[PDB]
This record gives C-alpha cells, sequence and structure tokens, in this order.
C-alpha cells in the first residue's frame, strides 16, 4: 500500500 501507499500510505502517507
Amino acid at each position: 500500500v501507499f500510505a502517507x
């Protein structure tokens, strides 16, 4: 995932 990308988170941020």
